[PDB]
């Protein structure tokens, strides 16, 4: 039985073969996107990038428990492949959630300057976990309007309020190495309830845990990077 | 033989076969997405949408001379099973573009609220035409630690776009496809014409165009106001 909430020093092979199938609530994994940023981001061809990316998902679909969600990040054209191969398994699509960074960077004359990244959201069944009133944004000027348009309709026989904490969700990102806490924090406020089990077979900076924790949900995961695991597991304590 | 700078009432297979091979610079496709939004868009299984969708793609690409660019709108999970399929085909992917409606209209209880549509743009070589100076947009500024002054024409544009509102697209959004990869006099393709936007801004823009709609309402109106 592997030990939770601490993050462990491991291949994510290893560490996936030590994790109970169908314990897990919420997978979310940030992994190799084969842009050739360190070594364990190269690979020989997209075809091995793909088998490598297709090996990890098949244990990581073992772990989520009947009704359990699936986040992936990748580049668009990754997340291409990726989604057929999820709708192949029998994964439920969700969304095709767009991260618009509009950062300074992507600049190219060939084509469209890019930066954006894709994250796949599917689910084992259609009775997944979906907090929607956990993860509701700021109106927009053009809410208000149709506010406007409604004020005067009365629901049983008197004036009606629209949520105070915003309108809901929808599926292109902006936010203000690692993930943004408030990116992975909406991932899991609306796809786990506390106390659920959220992996992360790539922690990296540990980002999954720190925010799992804060938001009292437990966790399981690794990196095979020991000064990344020691310093995560640090931030963690404390 | 088939006329150019006008749009057929014709079925899309049969009009595709009556166009040249390597004529078309540019294809811009608005096809059915399988949303059920009419007869033509309602398919009994994916892999039938799948089937058609890879079906008129085939002759697309033969259309296309050897550096012509196409691009595809679809939901973005269509768009995974497009993008690979034109992968597997020998083009060459240069962008997933993202358009972002910014629709006010959310009602999605167990996922998160739709509406974002994809534009896959693929070319048929690394030398197809891309006028990055062409569609140049809006924004000293902190960069890098140092403070800059922004490119008077603005800066490149990127794949995520904000462009207001069968729905018509918008034809700003059609002027950035058509400014960006074709030039002046090439040839513009669109089997799937609907109220004639893509025939409209190639005119207004100087290109030339071809394309077809089976709805013969569709195509009279369109070649009225392509007339005028
Ligand atoms: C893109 S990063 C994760 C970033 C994380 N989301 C965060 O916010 O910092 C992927 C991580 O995968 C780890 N890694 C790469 N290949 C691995 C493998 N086969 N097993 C385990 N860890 C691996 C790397 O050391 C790196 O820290
Ligand atoms: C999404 S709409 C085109 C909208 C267009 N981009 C516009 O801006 O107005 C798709 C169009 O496909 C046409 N259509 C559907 N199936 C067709 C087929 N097999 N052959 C030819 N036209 C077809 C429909 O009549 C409809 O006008
Ligand atoms: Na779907
Ligand atoms: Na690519």
């Amino acid at each position: 039985m592997l030990e939770i909430n601490k993050i462990h020093q491991m291949n994510c092979f290893d560490f996936l073969d030590q994790v109970e199938n169908k314990s897990v609530q919420l997978a979310v994994i940030d992994p190799p996107y084969n842009l050739s940023k360190a070594d364990w981001d190269s690979f020989d061809s997209h075809n091995e990038f793909l088998a490598f990316t297709y090996r990890w998902i098949d244990k990581v679909l073992d772990k989520l428990d009947k009704d359990g969600s699936l986040y992936i990040f990748n580049t668009p054209f990754n997340c291409a492949f990726i989604c057929q191969y999820l709708v192949s398994k029998g994964m439920i699509f969700q969304n095709w959630i767009t991260w618009d960074k509009r950062d300074g960077m992507g600049s190219a004359k060939r084509r469209f300057s890019t930066g954006q990244e894709t994250i796949l959201f599917f689910s084992k069944s259609k009775n997944h976990t979906f907090n929607y009133d956990e993860v509701r944004v700021p109106y927009e000027s053009t809410d208000r309007i149709k506010h406007a348009s409604e004020k005067g309709i009365l629901k049983n026989g008197k004036r009606w309020f629209p949520n105070p904490n915003g309108r809901l969700c929808g599926e292109v990102w902006h936010f203000s190495t690692p993930k943004p806490r408030d990116l992975i924090e909406r991932i899991i406020r609306a796809s786990s309830n506390p106390n659920d089990l959220v992996l992360d077979c790539f922690m990296g900076s540990g980002t999954t845990a720190i925010v799992a924790k804060k938001l009292g949900r437990n966790f399981i995961g690794c990196d095979m990077n020991a000064e990344y695991v020691n310093q995560a597991n640090f931030v963690l304590n404390q």
